[PDB]
């Protein structure tokens, strides 16, 4: 499945997507993505749209 990540950080804002077997795996990939880009916020995941959002 293809997942999307909406990043609302203080410095970085945008949208990307990832391909993953399930949401638990996309969540790991995205968190690492966020982490590597200096983002540290609150997360939500909406299965109805397959979207993750991180917000600082």
């Amino acid at each position: 499945m293809t997942y999307k990540l909406i990043l609302n950080g203080k410095t970085l804002k945008g949208e990307t997507t990832t391909e993953a077997v399930d949401a638990a795996t996309a969540e790991k990939v995205f968190k690492q993505y966020a982490n590597d880009n200096g983002v540290d916020g609150e997360w939500t995941y909406d299965d109805a749209t397959k979207t993750f959002t991180v917000t600082e």
